[PDB]
């Protein structure tokens, strides 16, 4: 088992002047689904006076649908508040705790490559819909294929 | 240094019918900034179906306050949604993810005194004003005692 094998998917939203929206996610999900987690995945900032000023590493039980999320909290500029979430089955939590080096890692660097597709993909208008998701698809993809390199520390 | 050392107070909180509400807290804290933190812990259930029908130690950033919180959720009957709470500063945080066996350990044990005092305490009335905070004080500070005694796994 690796990080990668445990990983259930994965999203990376923004908070746009409408609220949280999935911009990417990775691979197969239903979107009620990935909105659902997209719109948690950014709400845990409903009460942070400035929003996720510090690069976050968030480990946020969801109980009842028996998930855990690693909610990575970060900022894009030329201010939109951002996630990157990679949901994993609650029974592995402990394993995710011991991990928190390496995840951290991955996550800033993957964050730094959605980053700059999101500023080079919305030039002209940062409102935009989204039509073109695969620049981020294709990154979350790289994610799970590094993720899967990772053997789980247990 | 301990767990003891940078733990910079602790709450038992219960969500009666008014809502969260701290019940103790060790040791002395301004009851503004022990009324924020207490509701906090309980509204991170604003989107449980069923608020914390698993035991959950839930890893909290706040940001903005340079604060991590440890919270236990947990339910108490002879059905309220509770929280124990252990607030430590943010520089700690990669420590306490490594620590986190120990910390749901002693959480579970002191959650179990508080559950006891609380069903001993309010047996007339549920509802009650909280007109005696000591034995919910002693509790904690028994707590803070024992994670004096748990050097930092760093
Ligand atoms: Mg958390």
């Amino acid at each position: 088992q690796s990080l990668g094998s445990i990983a259930k998917f994965s999203i990376f939203s923004v908070a746009r002047q409408a609220g949280p929206e999935p911009i990417g996610w990775w691979e197969n999900i239903d979107y009620d689904i990935i909105f659902k987690y997209s719109t948690s995945s950014l709400l845990l900032l409903v009460n942070e006076v400035r929003g996720a000023t510090h690069r976050t590493l968030n480990f946020h039980p969801f109980i009842a649908d028996q998930y855990l999320g690693i909610i990575f909290l970060f900022q894009i500029e030329n201010t939109f508040d951002a996630s990157l979430l990679i949901m994993t089955d609650y029974q592995f939590r402990n394993t995710i705790y011991k991990m928190h080096t390496v995840l951290e890692k991955i996550l800033n660097e993957i964050s730094d490559e959605l980053i700059n597709a999101f500023i080079s993909e919305f030039k002209d208008d940062s409102e935009a819909p989204i039509t073109n998701r695969e620049p981020f698809r294709i990154i979350l993809q790289r994610m799970h294929k590094k993720l899967k390199t990772i053997p789980l520390n247990l």
